[PDB]
């Protein structure tokens, strides 16, 4: 009877059910996004009611809606028609990303582009990309995606091997109309295959891996219950999924002598970009927001035994609505287990004579994604020292072009004639605190050096400072990794022993942020990704870092609007926005199909306990 | 027949006997320092002769000596008699410890700051600690300890957790005498034991944890030949062992088809120093380097399986010399073993409809060594994408201090009057590459970012640039994170097939650099921390970042030395030394016993394959 329960397939059906009832679902309406909505703040309200988001499509051209209803009274709460050139275009649908290689297949500028360059369009597939807000003033109001050609020689070649340069298309996928064709010149296709499952690629297979065997005898040390409510060595969650966000954490607490004590009320990746860096207008418009505006939630993997989850693992099966309100389950779309991590704490003591070795273990909750040619695996981790951790794993097939004769500055080299052209996949992790409770304040604590002199003669001092953050205006911060500066959330009303206030530390990897010029357009609709580390006022409709709308929005959405409210922070209910992400210039390693590269961040708590939490860990 | 054996018993008691023969090892004589010496560069001899390096201390307060010998032909190479006020005192020997707490047991000076403290001098510890080098005429030419006290309540009490503050003492360990005994004022010993076996402490032991079974069924996938050889998924190398430096790592080479590319030749953490951020006279010339001054491989603990290796473990157990020149096995002192690493490579493709999914391992080799309350664990990686990585696991019980009334700024409370001084543990890894061969150059890389305007009219365009280092006088170079900053080792003599000079990227953690002022003598002492990386041209007497003698030795000698060469390092045999470390600012949960904090680097391939090295990893 949790409130935080995973949504049933017959929710689900039960929302279409009401949509339909209402009117609001005919032939012509598509549901775009679809997800339940978390218990409001106070639950003095017994018996929570069971309320769904919903964004509905018209193919149609008719405006589309924002849709609130309650599955449990069979009501719509309200609905409320949308003005896509003010608030931005709703999220891609799976079944149009079809529909861009279909058009220009009967359009004879693109007809041209492929017979000048001898390619059977039949073999020609195009990548339905996101438009984003550019020069082009016929596309405000329309519901656009650009087209980018790759030809697949047979069934189960891998297109991503043969970019065709020079050649991009915008559609208008309501009206079915192709708005522009642009062809830049001809580029040779690259020829080399990137098939990584053909043995003249592979060479022989190895023989040289024995087998590692990880099992768990006793089966594994922690409970579900509820469906999704997870407990292990003293930590408490509940798991949930959204078709947007993905795996979202709930409720996170640690029990702490005889209290359950929070650390965050809600963890979550609430934004993915993936900005391109080259300045050819075959691919500067680039910039693909795989949670906003595809839903990476969507598109998780199935994961099977033994290759994606290794060990003794407890799945849990998802559901979301279909484009058409129809329950689609995503069976072990979720991995949860546990592992060995090392050594947690060791000491030899020469006086005492008593040696001491303890291990250390992580729970794991993780999913994997597939837009496209990427493929991103979410991991959070759960330390028995109290430490929080998040890794995001990229991977997948790099997203190509030609490699220009000459060279290029934005472009790398990954075989014959194929390049790679430089990019960033930045994440935002939206941490909604909850730091002993709601009463929270972030204070950014740097190292500060100290000069030789009076009260530091030998010149071997150094110290630390910190300072608080009041206001939103001030809470817009960076990295500075030569200071080792870190972010730390605290309870100001809620003391250890030492009557110090509680807290947890945020280390981030101080990886580069957004590096697009700050007056472009994807600074402005991806501004979240210019500042490692922003902080809100906590509220019901602040969901992500850019906005609800995110597709074909003008910018500024999200994070710019919410910290203009400059609002108090200073020990209130407060939301930590941290960005993080990779900077990719490819490397001929990368291909065929690259290797996992991984970024991430983690909180250690910091005077949270009174003591080290893991006294009572056994020898084993 | 490998000239890169782990050193036998026998080669050690050979030793022995010929610095006896030679004259040289009388009864008051004492090894502080015994080590195989690397093979010359180029195939000299035309076999391999086998040549000992030691220091020898004489306990009469002669002089000491540094004698090179070769086993093979019985003879002595060289003998230099060293003057110590110039160029630094030997290693502190091991049977030298006990002698401070003794000395200062039947001090007037030091029993009247006990009494002062009614404290039981058979209850006193004293830390024998490095000494340095300060304003203390009295000890040029004298070799010194310096004690700070703590009380062991009873024979297995941990007497971390009663540091007597406002006390500490020199000590001639040679003249057997008390130099100096300084008093600064009575502070309060802190009561609360920090006996993290006590139930009292830890309360019951948890019962929830199940067991993880790690196994191979058919072994493991390496092999080891020859003693010390390692060969695993087509990497090669030679696991040495030093008493000062630990697990050295020689010969890493990958197998990429037909032929035997080598990468490094030679791997090891060089140096290692804690150095202490309390101006408090008591504290403030403290500075362990713990490599350099009291050798870490001599430490290094016998590894219980189970507890600290998991899994199918192959052990190495390193012969030393004890004080006397005779051979002392460390049993079990190297761990080796594979471990699974999560996904390798995974994609799921729209268009060819194969899904794909390869999992990672990687090989590790590692150590862990205790010298008095900290305890460190070294641990080498390999993997199969061709990735090199060091980890550093920090953990032991953390030095303890009065925490005072008023506060303070450079210390943290961890119990009711118990602190914990600021400080930091930094890390020198010498790199003696050899990527396709010596013939190398390291590039620094950074992230350029580039301005709206013709030519990149959107402001998306980001692009690096490379600065090759020519000359030692500009290869000291500093972390810049915010630009992404790496530095690539490349051959510019040999290219993979895409007409590029191959390459190895160094990705640093980017943590803070040492930051005592630069006026101190722990600035000069350990130059090699203010900088994040050193390139050098190879030199056979280059071997530690602080020179040979780094015991109660001033500035002058290592890298800011080696450097001052301007030799040419643009495609030639070069070393690549990278400082990394943690800053360490105690937090409750550190005590009475801490969790482990970890610190590394890592090198990935760049452009040093033609493809994806990894492609022939099967399924399963
Ligand atoms: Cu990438
Ligand atoms: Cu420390």
């Amino acid at each position: 009877a949790s409130p935080f329960r995973l949504a049933s397939a017959g929710e689900i059906s039960e929302v279409q059910g009401i949509l339909r009832t209402a009117g609001l679902l005919g032939p012509e309406k598509r549901i775009a996004y679809l997800g339940v909505l978390d218990p409001a703040r106070g639950a003095g309200s017994e018996a929570e009611d069971r309320r769904f988001r919903v964004f509905i499509h018209d193919v149609s051209g008719a405006r589309p809606q924002e849709v609130t209803v309650s599955v449990t009274n069979g009501t719509v709460i309200s609905a409320v028609e949308l003005d896509t050139a003010a608030t931005g275009e709703l999220p891609v649908l799976e079944e149009e990303f079809e529909v861009v290689e279909q058009l220009l297949a009967t359009d004879e500028r693109w007809l041209k582009a492929l017979a000048a360059r001898n390619l059977d369009v039949s073999k020609v597939r195009v990548a339905p990309l996101s438009a984003g807000v550019f020069e082009y003033a016929e596309e405000r109001g329309r519901r656009i995606l650009r087209g980018l050609a790759f030809v697949q020689d047979f069934p189960e070649d891998s297109a991503w091997a043969h970019p065709v340069d020079g050649l991009v298309a915008y559609v208008d996928v309501v009206s079915k109309e192709v708005t522009r064709v642009i062809d830049t010149g001809v580029f040779p296709v690259p020829a080399e295959h990137g098939n990584y499952t053909d043995p003249e690629l592979t060479g022989p297979l190895r023989t040289t891996q024995k087998p590692i065997s990880i099992t768990q005898p006793e089966g594994p040390s922690f409970t579900v219950t509820g469906g999704n409510h997870i407990e292990w060595e003293k930590w408490s969650l509940d798991v949930g999924f959204d078709v947007r966000e993905g795996v979202v954490l709930h409720n996170i607490a640690f029990r702490d002598g005889d209290r359950l004590r929070p650390i965050i009320n809600r963890a979550s990746i609430a934004e993915m970009v993936v900005p391109y860096g080259d300045p050819s207008p075959i691919r500067s418009w680039q910039n693909y927001f795989a949670t906003g505006e595809y839903l990476v939630g969507q598109y998780a993997n199935s994961l099977e035994l033994g290759c994606d989850c290794l060990g003794d693992i407890t799945y849990l099966s998802p559901v979301i609505s279909d484009a058409f309100g129809n329950p689609r389950e995503i069976r072990n779309g979720i991995c949860m287990h546990e592992e060995d991590w090392g050594i947690l704490a060791k000491h030899s003591d020469l006086w005492s004579g008593i040696n001491y070795t303890r291990r250390n273990r992580r729970m794991v909750i993780s999913f994997f994604t597939t837009i496209g040619n990427y493929d991103y695996g979410f991991y959070w981790y759960l330390y028995l020292d109290g430490t929080i951790e998040f890794e995001a794993k990229a991977t997948g097939v790099v997203f190509t072009s030609a490699f220009p004769e000459g060279g290029s500055d934005n472009i790398s080299q990954l075989a014959p004639g194929l390049g790679a052209p430089f990019h960033q996949h930045i994440f935002s992790a939206r941490l909604d605190m909850a730091i002993d409770g709601f009463t929270n304040r972030v204070e950014e604590e740097d190292v500060v050096r100290q000069t030789m002199g009076p009260g530091n003669e030998r010149g071997n001092a150094f110290s630390r400072k910190r300072t608080v953050l009041t206001r939103e205006s001030e809470a817009v911060r960076e990295a500075d990794a030569r200071t080792g500066r870190t972010w730390i959330i605290s309870n100001p009303e809620s003391k250890n022993r030492l009557n110090e206030p509680v807290g947890y530390k945020l280390h981030a990897h101080n990886q580069p942020t957004l590096l697009a010029d700050p007056g472009s357009s994807i600074a402005r609709r991806a501004a979240f990704a210019t500042k490692d580390l922003w902080v809100t006022r906590y509220a019901d409709d602040e969901r992500y870092p850019t906005g609800d709308f995110v597709n074909q929005h003008s910018g500024g959405a999200g994070l710019p609007s919410y910290i203009a409210q400059d609002r108090d922070i200073d020990g209130q209910d407060i939301v930590v926005w941290h960005t993080f992400g990779l900077t990719h210039f490819p490397r001929v390693e990368d291909w065929p199909i690259m290797p996992v590269d991984t970024v991430g961040f983690k909180l250690r708590p910091e005077g949270f306990f009174d003591r080290s939490p893991v006294l009572d860990v056994p020898a084993n």
